[PDB]
């Protein structure tokens, strides 16, 4: 399986994205936090940051997204520091680096894909953990900064 069929992806380098189709430029830099964001589940938390690295005490500073089992205290790397914002027709998505791969034959990196959704008036935004399934962890982020 391939990561997207590639239909309208505008990929930036730093955590700012300008999409030529959409004609709008979005800065997701205020969304970057040193303290970072934490999504909590029953037995795990996902701590992620938009752009750069994540400063969690569960994973090395070179990580941009880190999860830790609040149950076992196991922690995994969900991608090393990166700032690649991609604008996908419809929503903005951020893809993180290889970090730490599972244990599969494909050597598949546990990565974080943050899908930014339009929320007309919210604030900086709150991410929510949706589905790890595509070997990458997808979070939805409701932020006004992702909406025109």
């Amino acid at each position: 399986e391939a990561e997207a069929e590639f239909l309208s992806r505008t990929e930036g380098d730093n955590c700012t994205v300008f999409d030529s189709q959409a004609g709008f430029s979005f800065d997701l830099t205020p969304l970057t936090k040193k303290d970072a964001y934490k999504v909590e589940t029953d037995k795990y938390e996902f701590h992620i940051n938009v752009c750069g690295p994540v400063s969690v005490g569960a994973c090395p500073p070179d990580s941009g997204a880190c999860q830790v089992s609040r149950s076992d205290r196991k922690s995994w790397n969900l991608g090393r520091s990166n700032a690649k914002l991609s604008y996908y027709d419809g929503m903005i998505q951020l893809t993180y680096r290889d970090g730490t791969p599972y244990n599969n034959e494909k050597r598949t990196p546990r990565a974080t894909l943050i899908t930014f959704l339009c929320d007309r008036d919210a604030g900086v935004g709150f991410p929510e953990y949706q589905e790890e399934d595509n070997s990458t962890y997808n979070f939805r982020w409701y932020t006004s900064y992702a909406c025109p």
